[PDB]
């Protein structure tokens, strides 16, 4: 008269937690999360009796080679270990064609996951960035021709030789003065040299007056880096490294997939010499942070966004997620239990609690609200390393500087 | 043949459009499109004609209040007004009850659309603009008559007067010099002089020193554009609006789900005013090119996806998909044809032709270079056009002084 | 009652709202009173018809002295010409000794409300503003003696005095050259010299780049602080008029309180000119609108948050409530309606539909929601009122510096 | 008679306080506060004697939920313990079933706390902050070496030395004024020692311009603190935690209300531990005290403005009021003092002789009122304490310079 039955379950996080009396007590009180209350939610409606158990694989697990004899899960159910199983499993026809399917629960899809990104050693050079590069050239030409045509002018005849000392030499040391703003020991006598003399004074006040705003600027609200916009450059570089979860669903999806970029992908991931699968979430984590982002990791993002959330919060999702796939309850072929739970998910589905359980496990555990700058930084003095290059040129250009005085004495030196 | 089968459907691009010359063109000739294809894939599996009919009322169609009528398209299927619907319908609960679906053939999302900001290049003298015409106007008055005062207080009878280089040249290059911080070569001997070039000295303390802070404080500003992202802000942001297509199934969503982020969207497009909704995509669209940055709007991200590409490239999506949910070619409850095409359904996806169909119909379309793809965010680098004016400034004012040195020469040579 | 009740009711927008067409709606269905209907829940158990009537004299009523005569609401109650009120009226003794009263539905208190400040006009004088005045004090005797001590270690006797330029005149000269930037042309060439203009130049470095900083934070930043925040600056009040309602409760309550600060507020309220009082909330309004910068105006809370969202968005609540009261249901002494109402009122206070009462009026019409400092209009050109005071300045002395050559001159003349 | 009815109290300052001589003292007069004072009214209009008691367990007590068993000074009057007690107990409906109450005598709001925050006391040298330590001695040595070198290069022979004027002290006075630009009056000769000159251009420039920059960034980043107001966004703020009393009127009020914001408080409260709860306001008090900056406590008004105003007045309000209350004085069922006891609280109301005790109470013991008024330091400027050491170094400067003529004076004295 009376009937029981065994039901397979994971310990996933986000899905069930251990309960601190772990010791003794059985699945059926061991056990907490959003499978554990939606079983006890499905046997109020439905009425059967259950006991609930790990998987005994304890992972999803690969295929059987050339034979595709299933993993523990899945032959928990064919084989009578178990007769209903609740769990985060991926919606698939290779998977329908062999055991039933409820109605799926959650509908979610793939995302990468990346460490968070951390300011760099800056650059030793870095103290030009503000200006860009081509005005630096352009700088230097109008330099030259500036002292050029002072030269020119100040010597072409204005009644004749030696009546003035603006040398071409003197003309590049004019010209060299009046930008970094320093003592004038001449002046241009003539009209048309005050006239070159003007406008440089002019360029150079707007040009420095520019580069000391921006560099204010530049300090307040760094906001930088941004490593990647999505799998699409994941795709272009190849330095840093990527896989996914072993015997996952995705695998058997890009084994297939016909989009040019995921062919590639897939093409790339089977040719790709290194281990880079992982088989348990655990590996897949601690796989990332300990490459400082040099390694991605692939997985379900509804997975990525409880980890955001438990901190330390050095992860964070970047892409717009990869595709749309269903999570439900599964059951073997001719098990009677199979469309008395369909109905109560179908109730479920519609009575809306699974918003209940949502937020009872995702929403209420959300803690890092540094997302949003709950705090402010607090600016600090300029290390040496980010002006450390104006001393290396210091050093070499006295360096040079000693060099010429011996060669213009050899020269001298008969 | 039987007869023919009534097929419903609604001209949208790219599923199903007017040909070119479609007044010349048979009845089923007229259109083309996506949909189109398969309508004759479907003619080819399962073996038999059918007949294309543009939806009278032009709209997929809701459920009528308190009334339970049915309109659009769906009413037709529930008076038995035809016989297959081919369009791109979203498959939900309070629909499925009544109608038929295949197995889903495709998978979607919703999506968000904005108008491209802006194409912001700077103006050739903008550097100036912190400063404006008036300030510029009147230091340019102001330099003169430093010069004149310092060369009429130079130059009197000494009850000598020759005792001092400042003549009216000098007293002006005196001046300009001062201004620019760049130093002299004589300086002025009298007291009534010295106060003259303390209190210009000091003119240009001021001046200067505020130039820096404003340009400074200007690009401060700049840098803290913060866009609106990831739809969030429209919890708190209100000087955007929204809102979407009237009588899709996307507002029975919205006024049917409780998640504190729809239904605060819902709670405002409940009540926000005038009405934000919009009966047609295609007006929609244009609602936002009209609107140029204060609407936004909400759609299907295939239709997002699909329009952007198109040749004014105005337009883009934000954000990602907020759900999922996917198409399935409905038939009246019952038809016994469903199951033949839920079969032909099968095959075509099994021939991977719903990948033909897509790839014939939105690449080729793709006429939008993509250029400007945001990979590379300003860098805070300072273009060089940003500054591009001085040069011409100062290659002008070098090309002048050859002119000047030449009639210097011919004055010289003859004088 | 004859089976038949008129509920006395006044036209306020946080309670009553006028419908559309109140040309052709009658009864009831002329307005929105969800505020009243809930409380009719014993009017429900009773069964007898009540219509929302307008307060007679269209206010809140007052009880005169002397006469002791009853206007408005409390007069129709106390002399049998209405019945029952469920008027939003204050919960006081003055009242309870002709009136008796429900619980009061909710507590509120008296607030404060102003016009939202403006920025002004620039200062003419303002650029001088960061540095303040005794720093621009101290730099005049800096500047002194250090001119002074210069004078004097530059004409210690060499060995024949006065070997070099250095006059007191041209030493007040070079310092003040030297302050400014300016190119100086003759040197100290001389050790104690040299050491005195050192650190003139270090001192005016830091003094310029402190200058120019600040004031580039300045521009970046703006807040308009409010000039006053407590019933003590009312009370040291210098021209901002303020006036409780006429008619109104608060004015007797002014009237009994012997509270030093609120006796002191009271005695100028009664010592005031005429027409410090207002009748209406319209009037009020315009007062405060009208007042660009001379009256402020004051008011329940619940009236002020009920404005406060509405368009312009023009005024804000300032400082905390004064004090604390209730609002309730008031019926003549005694009533056999006014007994039982008590008891809807208690189990409606216990369903809680108080929260609903609140927020369909108070957060559903939210409207002129958070504003705050994300994005703002461009910084825009300095304009030539915040520099004009450097013209005056420059002019000035320009025909200042034309008079001293005519005495020089006349001086010369003999 | 009377048999000497017990009155029991809780100590708290002002309400009831220890006499500083109660260990040797007796009766009644071992206590000092509101409500012993007010005892002497009662005994007044009662015409009774009564007896000062302890609270047990020193707290007001809960219902003790899914026990439904009464504690504290509301156990100790439903068990029959306590004949009458004065205490700020509030009146409240899960109360007034229980006990009985008099007209209100008092008024209340709750109220946040926190710390002051701490002064920004300017450093003596802080001008110099921005710049870092390393800076500032490596520049002393660059200085040395081109000055040196410029000196070297200058006076080795030029194919004779007489030719220029770089002296060593020459060349120690070229490089310093060339590093403050304030210009010079003589310049370099040989190519060598230009390219030295413009070396060390180019680092002056580098470097004034970044000292100019960070310090105005310093500022910057200061002015837009904006700090926490009105204290309503710590719904909203998570970094600074906030307490509340153990078994007080608050722990019920934010389970029992159901506004969103205090929702999400109370789950706030519920979930975050170490604990919000304390035992004891003493004890909260000195976890504010100890936690600065990061932690916070709810509390009555009246009892803030009792305790702000306390000598170390390192604590205050914050934010208006989160509701409205009142205190009663509270008695058993049917007690025959409750309608005596509510006439004596009526006349005493009516005799104003509720003033009469406050202003003991508070007004002589308030002694800190030191606020910003007349001025306001807060607004803009810079104080002279702000850049005041440079000042410093300009007068001991002045003053050394005497010395060194004196030694001259000294050497020349006796030639
Ligand atoms: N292990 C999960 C997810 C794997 C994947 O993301 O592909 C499943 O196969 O159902
Ligand atoms: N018509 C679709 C929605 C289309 C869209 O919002 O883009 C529906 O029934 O929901
Ligand atoms: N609502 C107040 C009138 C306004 C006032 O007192 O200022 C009353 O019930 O009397
Ligand atoms: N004395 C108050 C304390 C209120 C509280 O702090 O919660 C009471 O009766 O509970």
């Amino acid at each position: 008269e009376q009937k029981t039955v065994v039901v397979t379950t994971i310990l996933e996080s986000p899905y069930v937690m251990m309960k601190k009396n772990h010791e003794m007590l059985e699945g059926n009180e061991r056990y907490e999360g959003y499978c554990v209350d939606l079983a006890a939610e499905i046997a109020k409606h439905c009425g059967f009796k259950y006991k609930l158990t790990i998987v005994g694989d304890g992972k999803y697990g690969a295929r059987d080679a050339d034979t595709k004899i299933w993993n523990g899960m899945v032959g928990e159910l064919v084989y009578g270990k178990a007769d209903i199983a609740i769990a985060p499993l991926t919606i698939t026809l290779v998977r329908e064609e062999v055991i039933d399917f409820s109605k799926p629960f959650m509908s979610l899809g793939i995302s990468i996951m990346i460490k968070k990104p951390q300011k760099s050693k800056p650059g030793v050079f870095s103290f030009l960035d503000p200006l860009a590069y081509e005005i630096w050239m352009c700088i230097v030409f109008a330099y030259i021709g500036v002292s050029v045509v002072l030269f020119l002018v100040s010597r072409f005849s204005p009644y004749s030789e030696s009546t003035n000392e603006f040398g071409i030499f003197n003309s590049l040391w004019f010209s060299l003065g009046a930008f970094m703003q320093q003592g004038c020991d001449i002046s241009p006598r003539s009209l048309s040299g005050r006239i070159v003399g003007g406008v440089w004074w002019f360029f150079t006040l707007i040009i420095i007056s520019s580069y000391t705003a921006n560099l204010a600027a530049f300090l307040t609200v760094e906001r930088m880096v941004s490593p990647i916009e999505s799998a699409e450059d994941l795709s272009k570089q190849t330095e840093i490294a990527y896989g996914t979860l072993d015997s996952g669903s995705t695998k058997e999806f890009f084994r297939r997939s016909k989009i040019a970029v995921f062919d590639k992908m897939w093409t790339y991931m089977r040719s790709a010499e290194p281990s880079v699968f992982v088989r348990t979430t655990a590996e897949g984590v601690a796989r990332v942070r300990k490459s400082k982002g040099k390694y991605a990791y692939l997985l379900e993002s509804t997975m990525n966004e409880y980890i955001e959330q438990r901190k330390p919060c050095d992860t964070m999702k970047v892409g717009g997620n990869l595709d749309s796939k269903g999570y439900g309850i599964a059951t073997p072929k001719g098990s009677s239990l199979g469309t008395p739970v369909n109905l109560a998910v179908l109730k479920l589905s519609e009575q809306g609690v699974l918003d209940k359980l949502k937020n009872k496990w995702w929403y209420d555990k959300g803690e890092c609200g540094a997302k949003d700058s709950g705090s402010k930084e607090k600016t600090s003095a300029l290390s040496l390393s980010n002006v450390a290059g104006v001393f290396y040129i210091l050093v070499g250009g006295l360096g040079l500087a000693m060099l010429v005085a011996l060669i213009e004495f050899c020269y001298k030196s008969r």
